[PDB]
């Protein structure tokens, strides 16, 4: 038994420097790897060369399923294994097996040989040779493993009792941290002999005064983390089975592919592993142009659900977490999904890990916890495209069953985020919603469906306005009690404030807080005396006097004092990301603004429409005119999936409507963004939208139907042929790009703009 500290790898291939550790102490020994290779080739019979000293064999392991390539044809695949310094002389002549006439593909020539014995031996590796006493002979040249090898038990990795050192830089197992770990490896040579854990934690910044205590400061803590760092690795190394000075901490995704991997070569699937490579290795054919993989790598959009209104019933906000693991866990004509096989193994890896993770395991639950991350992830190895999509997809179907579970009992679907989700009830008073809530749940907890979901009710709302997520208002209350009238608490949240003048942004929140108040005495009068909610009948009457004359006398201030320079300051309009209208008359935005969240309630349509012609009878203008219509003041610009590091959470952000303090922290946690990360996802995102623009279908403008031709005039049907994607609507998303731009500090992304 052998407990291995470093694996490293050299100039000379198939060649593995170990420092390892014997009963004794630290010692240095080398492996020898052979180099495994998956070929496909030809559709029948064998070269029959013989001139290589290798080992082929015809082999069934079953292959990824790339899109384009999808004729079965034959099945000839082979299992040639032979050591790395013959592949590369066999590299040199130009008459071999692996670069002839009808070669398909090499599949796994990515796999170092590091990679190999970490995945087949792993930490605990021990010595079965026995034959002749060559212990000497192994151990004074290089000792071959390919014949010997065998993986004993690591359940106890290390006693620990060793020395410890420091290595840092701010522009024996010593430890390195470094923002730049090769450099520091390159100008020193001597660095690379000795055995050293790479922790990196990079990117330090200065308030550029006083830094001298803010450095004090940095050094302190690393000073003394020491005793955490080398717990919580050995804490993850004893159960991970990847030796410790090769695995580092903040890398999770590492843990990911190695169990993956070595669970998949269980079982006959081959690897598609793929080394510092965004793209899976499918044998050559990753490097060409495909329609359906275009599509499946940019649909990351998700659907929702945005009833709007003004509900005078009680009102849940659930969040819904563990979606995706609940999704995974739950469950030849097709060209687009994922093998199944390698499903079901990722499938049972889940299964055991939430086991192990239930019966009190930190590193199980971590590794549940990280699994989405891992998911979404190009830069982690085995990573594929058609997996994402297979989980996006799923993930889609589940949340439309959810909802549909909740239509079941009485109830209203009104919002869904994939981390909240708003329900009307049927009782109007939230005192009595205590049990239904609770059964409710239990319902839905029952569902083999969704068994692992976990939900919890954040807020009771007893009156609520719904236009969007960004606007909104309404009496909650955090969680009801008993024998004591409940406190509720008034919040609005009103964006559409944001592009009024600056006179008339008061007068907004201070009409909207008589508005709220005469409808909860409108609905408490109803409660009382016992196709319309009559909570909510006849509310407008006890305010309407009042508008009236305050809008007479404000009309008639602004008359007087809009051309004064003097008062210049007032009847600004402002200019926001995503301002698209250009508008004359102050006064009437408040008017329109303020007449449209009436409007909203789908019961009172003639009180408010009435209320609203005789308010425009003060302006010259007609109930019908275009003029006097409400649109949405901002435009959008959604960046969908964006990850917090710290807090594992998927969360969606819209560059336009979200106020600041929002675009550059995260929701669950107040922890700041990286900005040129955000701009470079930004840049993605156009790129992404030129490229889609490039290549989309054409149509027939009265046939709608799609063109199968590379040379043709019109439709046989006469008419033209028309985009499926208009040049408009690319025009106005380049056009929102450039004020995001600009009005947050942008360079690269402004850069971008302007070398189109
Ligand atoms: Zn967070
Ligand atoms: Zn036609």
């Amino acid at each position: 038994t052998w407990e291995v500290l470093q694996y490293k790898d050299s100039g000379e291939p198939g060649v593995l420097e170990v420092f390892v550790t014997i009963n004794g102490k630290v010692q240095n020994i080398t492996f020898h790897i052979p180099k495994t290779i998956y070929m496909k080739f030809k559709s029948q019979t064998m070269p029959l060369q013989k001139i290589k000293n290798c080992l082929i064999e015809k082999s069934s392991a079953s292959l990824p399923n790339n899109p384009k390539t999808s004729n079965p044809a034959g099945g000839q695949l082979f299992k040639i294994t032979l050591p790395e310094s013959v592949f590369l002389e066999e590299k040199e002549n130009c008459t071999s097996i692996f670069n002839d006439e009808n070669v398909l593909g090499v599949f796994e020539g990515t796999i170092t040989p590091h990679q190999r014995a970490i995945m087949d031996l792993g930490a605990s590796v021990t010595f079965r040779s026995k034959a002749m006493g060559a212990l000497g002979k192994g151990i004074q040249q290089g000792f071959e493993m390919k014949d010997l090898s065998m993986a004993e038990n690591e359940r106890y990795l290390s006693g620990f009792s060793m020395d410890i050192g420091y290595l840092l830089h701010f522009p024996f197992l010593l430890l390195l941290q470094s923002p730049f770990i090769t450099k520091l490896l390159g100008t020193i040579r001597l660095l690379n002999q000795m055995p050293i854990v790479k922790l990196s934690l990079n990117e330090v910044l200065l308030p550029q005064l006083n830094w001298q205590p803010t450095l004090l400061k940095k050094l302190v803590n690393h000073v003394l983390s020491s005793g955490s760092w080398i717990s919580h690795l050995i804490k993850l190394s004893q159960y991970s089975n990847i030796p410790i000075c090769n695995l580092r901490l903040d890398s999770m995704d590492y843990i990911i592919d190695v169990l993956y991997a070595r669970k998949l070569k269980k079982e006959n699937i081959v690897l598609w592993w793929n080394e510092k490579a965004p793209l899976p290795d499918h044998g050559g054919i990753q490097n060409d142009f495909d329609l359906n993989t275009s599509w499946i790598m940019n649909d990351s959009e998700f659907p929702k659900i945005n009833n709007s209104g003004v509900y005078d019933n009680v009102v849940l906000d659930v969040g819904v977490d563990n979606l995706t693991v609940n999704t995974i866990l739950t469950s030849e004509f097709v060209h687009d999904a994922f093998s199944n096989d390698a499903l079901n193994v990722l499938r049972g890896m889940l299964k055991e890990w939430w086991d192990e993770a239930l019966k009190e395991n930190s590193t199980a639950d971590l590794l549940v916890n990280s699994l989405a991350s891992w998911v979404q992830n190009p830069n982690a190895k085995l990573f594929d495209g058609l997996l994402r999509y297979h989980v996006h997809n799923l993930t889609k179907k589940a949340l439309l069953q959810l909802v549909n579970e909740f239509s079941a009992l009485g109830s209203t679907i009104v919002y869904a985020d994939r981390n909240q989700i708003l329900i009307k009830t049927n009782k109007y008073s939230p005192e009595n919603c205590y049990a239904y809530s609770q059964y409710m749940m239990k319902a839905v907890r029952t569902n083999p469906m969704f068994s692992y979901l976990d939900l919890n009710i954040k807020r009771y709302w007893d009156l609520l306005i719904w236009m969007d997520k960004f606007n909104f208002s309404g009496l909650a209350c955090i969680e009801i009690e008993e024998k004591e009238n409940q406190d509720y608490t008034a919040v609005s949240q009103w964006q559409l404030k944001k592009f009024l003048s600056p006179i008339y942004q008061p007068e907004f929140e201070d009409w909207m807080m008589i508005i709220l108040d005469s409808m909860l005495k409108t609905k408490q009068s109803y409660l009382k005396l016992n196709s319309v909610e009559n909570s909510l009948n006849g509310f407008s009457h006890l305010f309407s006097k009042p508008l009236m004359k305050r809008v007479k006398k404000l009309f008639k201030n602004q008359q007087e004092f809009i051309l004064d320079p003097q008062y210049e300051a007032d009847y600004v309009i402002p200019v926001l990301p995503g301002s698209h209208l250009n508008v004359k008359n102050p006064l009437l935005e408040l008017v329109k603004s303020l007449c449209h969240v009436m409007l909203l309630s789908k019961s009172t349509i003639l009180e408010i429409r009435t209320l609203r012609k005789e308010l425009l009878k003060i302006f010259e203008l007609r109930e019908f005119a275009k003029v006097a219509e409400f649109k949405d003041p901002s435009l959008s610009l959604v960046v969908p999936d964006f990850l917090c590091e710290y807090c594992f959470f998927i969360s969606d952000i819209d560059f336009c409507k979200a106020a600041p303090e929002s675009i550059f922290s995260c929701v669950r946690c107040h922890k700041a963004f990286n900005q040129v990360l955000l701009q470079e996802h930004l840049i993605q995102k156009l790129r992404s939208d030129i490229e889609s623009y490039l290549i989309q279908d054409l149509r027939c403008s009265r046939c709608h139907k799609v063109k199968r031709d590379y040379m043709s005039a019109h439709c046989p049907c006469a008419g033209a042929w028309e985009g499926t994607l208009p040049r408009e609507s690319i025009v106005q998303k380049l056009n929102v790009f450039k004020q995001v731009a600009k009005y947050y500090g942008f360079d690269i992304l402004l850069s971008c703009i302007a070398d189109l």
